């Protein structure tokens, strides 16, 4: 009931408590491990107080008053606010600690030495998509604060009855279209094909290229959403060059600054709140690899092996790795030409063993997902190949949900 | 009951109902996945039954004779066995589809496509240390086979009271000596520097170099093992050289051919299998990425990057990552120029989704360990990373088991 995990490069070993005050369910049994499925799996007023109590236990644990007069209180006025509305409202101090910590909670997250170092807007007063659009466009100003970039979350009101839900509809704030062709190929980002249309149902007009930034869909208080375009000042992108190949700006290729994920869904004392924005800044392997060189994504690793002018014929001689490489230094590069964040993923994985470190060490364990922390090249060459990790479920936390275009209750 | 897996490169789902025959445990509870630890967790006769009975009505049922008079025969014969002895002989037959199996139902395997073609060698005759040698020594020869290598196994007496068990201490038959030196740095290999001591306190006399073949110790009945040095003629090197860079002769690095792992225990119908060394075929990153480049191995990214004349200084030019890509280029280039079997990690992911495909078709299921199964380099780019894999335990199987010089009740 006391787990230890070993890190089999330098064979130290920490000791985990933390996940005894794990709650939610992994998918594994004592008989199949699931860890390698990438989706594992309206609310009573019955539910809802044993949540809010677990929640300002700790909330008020943290700033060592547990127990005090204040946290008795509290847990008084909640669940009188939660007989009569069977719900209630964070503070705003709650606020901002339930998004830290499910940012800390995150075992998918290979940049959560930086958790606390988070800007929380709080956008509850919001009431239309108008006001979102204004809200997400200060979001990205001062997320982005002239390539320096600055961790921050906002927060749009909490779910209530359920049909009275705030949703973006993007998978990500800034996210290049997806169109398909005549002869079926696909032009842009063939992840978002189904998103780009959906646009264009709504009334998008669209500008039929490769990088073009889609428009925000806003849905507010339940009602239809709405399509706003981002201003292009807002949008910082990074044209990618490489420090030794000339032909590379030939190869014409460009990222946007802001990684901004929109489409999940926080939960913070049992209360969800389904528009939840949230942006850091990118590992390179984020863009250089699954981006760039998934199959089903951009899919370039055909023209850069070709300039490069490798013995594409074999599978054998590497040529898919070697050009894997070359476009990686030549995302980084320019990024930081240019002073715009990005971390290499050399570095962000020894700063996840130190992160774990400080968690095993101050907290008693640090939830991690290996599957998603190795990065998707050179896994063995990064420290935590080597590391043995333990997953599981803390609250709060960041939660998957459907998208939007499948639940909501059309109007036409 | 009835799991799915997804690919979320090619969108197939598969079905899996295999995992229902699963007995063993995993490790991972409802709470709490172990999907990255990297060891997870005598015999009485009322224990053994069971397990020769489960066996034997999938051997049957495997040759399309479950039930039939020979079934219920040897269902009695074996039963009346384990009544005067407390134990039991496998068939010859019974014996080669047990291994078999036990290597159709690692999961940790990418190979596996294979699992049907192997040979068995049955060593249940031996009796001393030298027969170990010698069926040792044909289990090389055969495997090798002039380079056009053979999957085999050889397995040696069960264990029986437990004080009497065949072991062979080497961690692969073939492995290369490692010693440590004065100013506390390391010659050969760093994986094996307590194994080469050992041999040393047992009698051998090292040549002290890099890649020393280190003799067998081999133990027979419980008695206290014996070291035998492997004719170097059976012992096949392959030089490294890459197609490009000839300053790579100058690294002076070589390997041997033939992996053919020895530690491990083969359970077959509640027998256990103490010594069974078994050998295939490598795949080019277990050298060129875990062995070269591990830094806790032979740690060679150093010279490698130094000779092609890269930017050292940073961690963010990827030295390293260009510098593992050529270096696996040069095992696969080395190895296939000699006509010596191997194979590159693009075609072993390609086949192991094959491999998939086949099992869960006509045997509704492959158990897969996602953290082993993704090669250590170039993840994402091989379809494995996008390939949804259930763990879970099967029988027959291959287990690990501690290393006899902290068990066997030495002796002197
Ligand atoms: C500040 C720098 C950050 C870096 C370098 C970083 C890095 C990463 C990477 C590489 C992934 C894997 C994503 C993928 O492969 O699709 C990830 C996942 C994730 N990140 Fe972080 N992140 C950062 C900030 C944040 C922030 C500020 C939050 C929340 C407020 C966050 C929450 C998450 C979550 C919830 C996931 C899991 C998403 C999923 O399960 O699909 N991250 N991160
Ligand atoms: C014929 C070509 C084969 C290939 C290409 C292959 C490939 C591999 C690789 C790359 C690993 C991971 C090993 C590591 O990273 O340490 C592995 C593991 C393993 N292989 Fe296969 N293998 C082959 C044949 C076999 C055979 C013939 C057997 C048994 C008779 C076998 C049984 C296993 C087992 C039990 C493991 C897991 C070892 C562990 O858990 O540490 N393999 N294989
Ligand atoms: N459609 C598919 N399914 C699919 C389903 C779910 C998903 C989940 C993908 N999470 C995107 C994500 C999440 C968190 C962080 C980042 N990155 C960052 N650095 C930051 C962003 N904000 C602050 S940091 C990116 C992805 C794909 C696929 C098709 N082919 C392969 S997957
Ligand atoms: N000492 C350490 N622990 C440690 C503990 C356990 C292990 C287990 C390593 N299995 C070695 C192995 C197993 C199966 C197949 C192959 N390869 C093949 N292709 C074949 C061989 N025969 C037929 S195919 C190699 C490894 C290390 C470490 C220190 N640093 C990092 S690990
Ligand atoms: C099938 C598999 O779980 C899927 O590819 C996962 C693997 N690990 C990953 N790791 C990260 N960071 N991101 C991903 O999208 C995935 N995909
Ligand atoms: C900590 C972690 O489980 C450990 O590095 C595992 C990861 N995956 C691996 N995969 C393979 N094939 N071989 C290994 O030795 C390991 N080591
Ligand atoms: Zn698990």
């Amino acid at each position: 009931r006391f787990l230890k995990v070993k890190n089999w490069e330098t064979d130290v070993v920490l000791t985990d408590t933390l996940h005894l005050k794990s709650t939610l369910e992994t998918g594994c049994t004592e008989h199949i491990c699931m860890g390698s499925i990438m989706l594992p799996s309206v609310a009573t007023k019955d539910q809802l107080f044993p949540l809010a109590k677990e929640f300002l236990d700790q909330y008020y644990s943290s700033i060592k008053r547990f127990g005090s007069k204040a946290h008795m209180d509290r847990l008084e006025e909640v669940n009188k606010e939660i007989e009569s509305t069977s719900t209630y409202q964070l503070k705003d101090t709650e606020l901002i600690y339930g998004a830290k910590h499910a940012w800390r909670n995150a075992s998918r997250c290979v940049g959560r030495i930086q958790w606390s170092k988070l800007q929380v807007f709080d956008a509850r007063d919001c009431t239309t998509a108008h006001g979102m659009f204004n809200y997400i466009c200060n979001h990205v100003k001062y997320a982005t604060n002239k390539g320096n970039l600055r961790s921050a979350i906002t927060i749009f009101p909490q779910r209530t009855d359920g049909k009275h839900d705030f949703r973006v509809w993007n998978s990500q704030l800034i996210r290049y279209a997806g169109y398909k062709q005549p002869d079926g190929s696909t032009l842009g980002d063939p992840a978002n094909v189904q998103f780009t249309e959906i646009c264009i149902q709504q009334g998008w007009k669209a500008p039929r290229g490769r990088f073009d930034v889609l428009p925000l869909l806003l849905q507010a208080n339940g009602n239809d959403p709405e399509l706003f375009q981002i201003p292009p000042e807002l949008v910082l992108e990074v044209p990618i060059r490489h420090p030794k190949f000339d032909w590379f700006k030939d190869l014409g290729l460009k990222w946007y600054g802001l990684p901004a994920v929109s489409n999940m869904l926080l939960e913070i004392g049992g209360l969800e709140f389904s528009a939840c924005p949230f942006s850091g800044w990118y590992m390179g392997t984020e863009i250089g690899v699954r981006d760039y060189c998934d199959n089903s994504r951009y899919n370039i690793l055909e023209e850069v092996a070709k300039k490069m002018d490798l013995d594409m014929r074999k599978t054998s001689s590497l040529w898919k790795d070697q050009a894997l490489v070359e476009i990686n230094i030549a995302v980084l590069y320019s990024f930081q030409s240019d002073k715009v964040t990005i971390v290499d993923h050399h570095s962000a994985t020894e700063s996840f063993i130190k992160h774990m470190e400080n968690e095993y060490r101050c907290r008693g364990g640090c939830p991690a997902d290996w599957v998603w922390i190795v990065p998707p090249m050179s896994g063995s060459i990064t420290p935590v190949f080597h590391q043995e990790m333990l997953n599981y479920r803390l609250t709060p936390s960041f939660e998957y949900q459907p998208d939007p275009w499948n639940t909501h209750v059309w109007k036409g």
